[PDB]
């Protein structure tokens, strides 16, 4: 695995000094509007998204090697960011048509890669909703739209981040049981897929294989996988590509994020860190929104400061640096 | 308790034959949008808020006394509704500062009673959050304004319905054992204040005096009342106001809204109907969104029908008609 040496320095700027991803995620747009809107039955105002993604990037960046933000409402938040952290910039229209099964990719009408690059990105995520066990002819049109993306990033000699998130085409809720006995084949599969050089992604942004809330000890209720399935999920997802990968969070809370990474680790991934999102901030929203921006700043200076603190210290005992799957040529 | 000849026959076109309030809500605006969004990731368009609201009108108004809807997205729906079924509008702008306690009215700056009656309403709800024990200038506000609603419609001559959803300035979390323990004074003290001749109000829409998951039998943690204190919250309600007065559901479950009813009534509380609005068609959002419109039809027809008709069997042997608190002069 070989990548240019300016791809290399801007991965670099992302990473922290041991070449491990320990990234903060805040790209959020229509979700962060809905998690404000409770808190007071009208929408929030553009300045109100804004300057919560300032807070946290400002207070909070000092703590991450990067920050993944939307152009929407996050290009302040990437003004404001601490000078060691990297920046990854969105390049995704969010969301789907809930109507059809398809979940089709589709780009932020005023961008391309150089005008990302341009506004300052370090790297470019792009995320793609995919079922490998889908619509073969939809599958090739987002074959090709990712084909598209490579491309451009290879262009501007910039590094190309993939996220994807899963689904079925035939089950609607990804939390259910239902889904969580596809969801190995889903994410693991998927990574074989875009792990082909012609996609030309440079880190995949993943889920972990399993529903940790249905592992056996883990489980409250119905028991999915034992301990050792799980486990064995875990070393199929490392053995699906060579590229470097990082988890999402998908917003579980921090205690269960951090108990995933360890249990990552002991099973035997060598995963290369996290864009971690809600798990680190979520407690925020609600102090926004009530409390107001200097109460907000001093959750992110106790509560948020705590969970990316002890996201760090997990970090350092279980992430693997991605150093060791890549080279410069 | 007396009302002018018009009053009186407007309230009746918004009740059954039996002069109970069976009435279904659907004027949710932003709670609409965020509730439709979940299923996709991105906001729904107009006219899907509006055709939702028709589908619900058209299939459940045959159903119900009436239906209340809002003038932003609900005049489609307004005229899909059954014949036999009258008419309320909302004439609040929704929600508040959640970074103030004061929850100030505004109506909603293009109408005036005079126009929701032009435009077909038959009664108008006006939506106050009210905390007794809050800043006294402030209540003041409120009282003046809304002594402006009931001017109004005298000069009108249209039904007033007040709705008070309570509050306490120092608890954030309506749902909390802590808010449970002053909701029985928040909710009838309101009454008491509202039901004085000078707001010229003729109903009173009004939460249940208890949080019944706090009520004992009811409660699978902490027990907040004993039954016989729950009952006697209710039969507190019901002296605290001579007014007609409906319950609202609060968005609890088709089950537990049927339950409180049935409470309600053998407590001795002599309520008077029902605006029953995500009780009844909650379920029909996802179905909207995923599998489409006659899909929804088709939940509405079957679960949204099963939903409201159980609703107005426990509304036959538990509501009290208006029609005994009430006569024209
Ligand atoms: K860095
Ligand atoms: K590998
Ligand atoms: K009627
Ligand atoms: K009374």
């Amino acid at each position: 695995m070989i990548l240019s040496q300016q791809k290399y320095n801007y991965l670099a700027k992302v990473s922290d000094s041991n070449g491990v991803i320990s990234a903060l995620a805040f790209d959020q747009r229509g979700a962060l509007k809905c998690l404000m809107a409770q808190y007071q039955m009208k929408e929030p105002t553009v300045a109100q998204m804004e300057e919560l993604k300032v807070l946290v990037s400002e207070e909070l960046t000092p703590y991450a090697s990067s920050i993944l933000l939307d152009p929407e409402y996050g290009l302040p938040a990437a003004q404001a960011r601490d000078r060691e952290a990297g920046l990854l910039l969105a390049y995704e229209k969010t969301g789907y048509d809930a109507n059809t099964t398809s979940r089709l990719p589709d780009c932020l009408v005023d961008w391309s890669i150089k005008r990302l690059k341009e506004a300052g990105a370090d790297a470019v995520k792009f995320l793609l909703y995919y079922d490998v066990d889908g619509d073969p002819q939809v599958n090739v049109q987002k074959q090709a739209y990712i084909e598209r993306i490579g491309s451009e990033c290879q262009a501007e000699d910039i590094p190309f981040f993939l996220e994807i998130l899963t689904y079925d085409e035939t089950i609607s809720n990804n939390s259910s049981v239902e889904f969580a006995k596809v969801k190995v084949h889903k994410v693991n599969d998927a990574m074989k897929v875009f792990s082909a050089e012609r996609f030309g992604i440079d880190v995949l942004k993943v889920e972990v294989p399993v529903n940790m809330v249905y592992v056996e000890g883990f489980a409250e209720g119905e028991v999915v996988y034992s301990k050792e399935e799980a486990a064995q999920a875990f070393r199929e997802q490392e053995a699906s590509t060579d590229l470097p990968y990082i988890y999402l969070s998908a917003g579980v809370s921090a205690e269960l994020f951090q108990e995933t990474l360890v249990f990552a680790h002991k099973a035997g991934a060598k995963f290369n860190g996290v864009l971690c999102g809600r798990a680190t901030w979520a407690g925020s929203v609600q102090v926004y929104m009530e409390e107001g921006k200097e109460a907000a700043r001093q959750w992110l200076r106790t509560s948020g400061l705590q969970n990316i603190n002890e996201l760090n210290k997990v970090l350092k005992t279980t992430a693997s640096p991605w150093t060791e799957k890549v080279s410069v040529g």
